[PDB]
């Protein structure tokens, strides 16, 4: 999997509250992050699907 999965979810120094997901390759799980609204890094989609599609498996 590409190595941006690898990377923390990045909130951005935006003061905005968007609810995203991003892979957390330690529990192998999409999870909600707090996306600030600007500058968004590539660990950061809008979908749980996406971000599995992207850089899961089981």
């Amino acid at each position: 999997r590409p190595d941006f999965c690898l990377e923390p979810p990045y909130t951005g120094p935006c003061k905005a509250r968007i609810i995203r997901y991003f892979y957390n390759a330690k529990a192998g799980l999409a999870q909600t992050f707090v996306y600030g609204g600007c500058r968004a890094k590539r660990n950061n989609f809008k979908s749980a699907e996406d971000a599995m599609r992207t850089c899961g498996g089981a």
